């Protein structure tokens, strides 16, 4: 009965895996190298992960069937192609996107897909976004927080967002490990990863985007954040209240809307990795039921608990249907 | 009839003001220098703030009367004595605590006080904590997030927490600007301050404290966080879920409890600067009503809206009384 469309479902492809295996041996100081060595390195602490990410029609599909999940919206897993040099990243994004389109075409009632890009080269990424939207006709876009330790308020990335806005495709900004701007505080206790760094990195990116006025420049942008909006829904009152100080003595630019108004107008959120009925109810209350989507975060999270989380949510059936798949169908162009 | 005890009420004293005035002219690269110049500098963008912080029995007391506020729990305003060298910090802590105690004794039905300390010298700070507890008999302690760009998981600070635990005083960890470990990402759009940086800085300190096992070493510590717990209450499910990964391949130490269990056992929160009924309800639901306290954050926030926020909260009267002042009376030893 309930149509379940999971929105943050990671996948990988062999050309990207190979490039990341090679990257795991370099002296890259990016905090993402912890993940890259753990999953893609020569002595991996997480040896089963590559196979699980690569699999689409085997265990992944069997688990979807066992739990009554209708669809996964697939995305190239963090860190995508963003760790590579511009020419390499650009080349692999085209390849990964073609593979994604093929994967979707093989089972289009069970899989939708997000295309990615290499914002190392904003002009080439703009062209790829156009190809993803018009030729591949994928469902949306995905990028993993920062690129080159810069955030998306940086005017360097304007050609990207111009292309994204024109395409009408929603952009899922998924986490990656904290950038060099902040990674010093995240080297201990596994904080580089999902337990804390992922949220701080991604939420801070998003807040810079809002405060810089990116959404006055590109008002038709749709951004999607996982992990219950990387906690931004919790901070909305304070973001609004302190905005006056920010523009008065803080050097923030004057905006047409309040920060929380940009968040409700331009963002939607998913429940990936936050299987909390209390946090779900809060988000629905402050964002509206049209702005919340269910996700699993497979294979980093197991499907059964995520499915049972939404099936048992203490919300009316019509709101449940919206969160479970109705909103995703609208936002990511799924029939 | 509702007893209102505001728990995050900033004050300052002339010897600290004069030291910060001098500090504002120095080459300090700390991100707190933005605030320090704005408030304590020779050409201050916020020229009225010193007068408002310093005042206790004038405007502050009149505002308390006109809004029916019973008490302010006073704390030396951020950045406290933490920006000074060890010797100066240590000296100014003693002075500020003596002045705090005198301020309280002048109107003890209207003001309570938190003493501070200079963790730059952990051994000397341990001695001042004992003096605050047993000689001055102040109501608790306050410190402003990091010291020397180190967080409180660092073993360097063990003598401080040993002393705090033995004293039985609760420690309010108030924000200050993002430390040098993270400050690069907070130089724009006023993000150094309450709008974003304060929360990220303070919540990251607290998460390091929990994940490092500090509360296994000192299980009787009580920590208080303002700004609705710096959003940690929102992240509880994810902190718990991802902990297994953290201890399995992240190098985090094994803990006796789950991260959220430390947060409920060892932390309480205040509502300073988060006047959201939705966020209040969420926090009460996931932490329990004994763990949430009302505050104003005067003079950085005005009293009337904070007061009306709690007076109109959609919670039962007995829970409202706990939040408004009952919990604070317990946690901070107020009759
Ligand atoms: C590399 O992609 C991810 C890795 C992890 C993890 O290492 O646990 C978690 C998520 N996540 O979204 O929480 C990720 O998508
Ligand atoms: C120096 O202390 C504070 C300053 C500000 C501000 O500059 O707006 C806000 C708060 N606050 O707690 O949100 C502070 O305590
Ligand atoms: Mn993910
Ligand atoms: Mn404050």
């Amino acid at each position: 009965s309930l149509r379940l469309i999971a929105t943050e479902e990671a996948v990988t492809f062999q050309p990207v895996v190979d490039a990341l295996r090679a990257h795991s041996r370099t002296d890259d100081a990016s905090l993402d190298m912890i993940l890259v060595r753990d999953v893609y390195g020569d002595e991996p602490a997480r040896p089963a992960m590559i196979g699980r990410l690569s699999d689409v029609t085997g265990e992944r599909l069997a688990e979807m069937d066992s739990n009554g999940v209708d669809m996964h919206l697939l995305s190239l897993t963090a860190p995508g192609v963003q760790m590579f040099d511009a020419e390499t990243g650009t080349r692999l994004a085209r390849i990964a996107n073609d593979l994604m389109a093929q994967t979707v075409a093989a089972n289009p009632t069970r899989f939708a897909g997000l295309g990615t890009f290499a914002p190392q080269d904003p002009a080439s990424a703009a062209r790829e976004i156009e190809r993803v939207a018009t030729q591949l006709r994928l469902n949306g876009l995905v990028i993993n927080s920062h690129t080159n330790d810069l955030y998306y308020d940086d005017p360097f990335f304007h050609p990207v967002f111009e292309a994204i806005e024109a395409s009408g495709l929603a952009l899922y900004i998924h986490p990656r490990a904290p950038s060099k701007q902040i990674d010093r505080a995240f080297r201990d206790y596994g904080m580089n990863s999902a337990i804390w760094g992922y949220g701080i990195e991604t939420s801070t990116n998003a807040v810079r985007m809002i405060l810089s006025g990116l959404f006055d420049r590109f008002p038709r942008l749709k951004i999607v954040l996982g992990h219950m909006g990387e906690a931004i829904p919790f901070w909305l009152w304070r973001l609004d209240y302190m905005h006056g100080n920010a523009t008065t003595f803080g050097g923030a630019p004057k905006l047409k809307l309040k920060p929380s108004e940009y968040f409700r107008r331009n963002f939607a959120i998913t429940t990936s990795g936050v299987e909390s009925h209390a946090a779900l109810r809060y988000s629905i209350e402050v964002l509206g039921p049209e702005n919340v989507m269910w996700a699993i975060d497979y294979p980093y999270q197991p499907m059964a608990p995520a499915v049972q989380f939404i099936r048992t949510a203490p919300i009316p059936e019509d709101v449940k249907a919206m969160v479970a798949g109705g909103n995703a169908a609208r936002i990511f162009r799924i029939t």
